[PDB]
């Protein structure tokens, strides 16, 4: 399905089965797809989920403008209206935790029933001056170094860090293929200023705003998003917030650790 935001950007989506919403914002690179699993799990049991891709990822259209929070999260407020969509549950993963809490903290929660942050950027990434203990800078523009020179190479190489492969996990080559896959459809350009939005952007004022019950999940072994400075900050920040640690997991963990994923939504769900 498509629906057009504000600026013209059409945005591809997805909306299956019936019964309380679940919406799901994808990761940096990916798209709607890589929720296929949790998707179909849950709608299986009675839940809608609907997930989109990001304005400039998967099917949607690619604006040279708007790569930025306040507009994904202005995106999903969109979606949202176009499906006279209530009681949902928010569920976002790496980059897309926070256009998620994005979406709370600039048009509140009057429509929210509940929020899962998983590997999540939240509450802030990159470094700040009061938070030295961030990724340095100097990585992300690394990272922009090199997108801009061979994108397809970067996305191929960064599968295994993401997937924890060099640390034991173990993911198909099929797994392997068709991420890269997804993330060839993405815009160049969004793909690079994804990396200034996550890497810069501050949710901390976001984290108190949030006042739905809320679950954030994060692997310890995660070598992209490092879960001292995101998830375990998160959690605390968070007032009621619950808190799941994944020993050893990696930041790819909805595929590594799909069934253990799947089951820990449906329990949030039925809390």
């Amino acid at each position: 399905s498509t629906f057009v935001a504000k600026d013209g950007t059409q945005i591809y989506f997805k909306d299956w089965g019936s019964g309380k919403p679940v919406l799901f914002s994808h990761g940096w690179l990916l798209d709607a797809d890589m929720w296929e699993y949790q998707m179909e799990y849950l709608s299986s049991r009675g839940y809608r989920t609907i997930a989109f891709d990001r304005r400039g990822f998967g099917r949607s259209d690619q604006p040279w403008t708007g790569n930025d929070y306040d507009t994904f999260a202005d995106d999903i407020a969109q979606l949202i209206e176009h499906l006279d969509l209530k009681e949902v549950t928010l569920v976002g993963f790496s980059m897309g935790g926070g256009d998620v809490a994005r979406y709370i903290a600039r048009h509140g929660s009057a429509r929210v029933a509940g929020l899962v942050l998983l590997g999540a950027v939240t509450p802030l990434f990159g470094q700040k001056p009061d938070y030295p203990q961030g990724v340095p800078l100097d990585v992300f523009a690394r990272f922009k170094t090199e997108l801009l020179k061979d994108r397809a190479q970067f996305i191929s190489d960064f599968n295994a860090p993401f997937y924890g492969i060099n640390k034991g996990q173990v993911v198909s080559q099929g797994v392997q293929t068709q991420t890269l896959q997804i993330a060839l459809l993405a815009s160049l350009k969004a793909t690079v200023d994804c990396v200034t939005a996550f890497a810069e952007t501050d949710f901390r004022p976001d984290m108190a705003k949030i006042d739905v019950p809320t679950l954030v999940i994060h692997g310890d072994g995660d070598q992209i998003v490092p879960f001292e400075t995101t998830g375990k900050v998160a959690a605390e920040l968070i007032k009621g917030a619950e808190l799941k640690v994944y020993k050893d997991a990696p930041h790819g963990f909805a595929v590594t650790h799909a069934q253990q994923l799947n089951e820990d939504l449906l329990a949030f769900l039925k809390r």
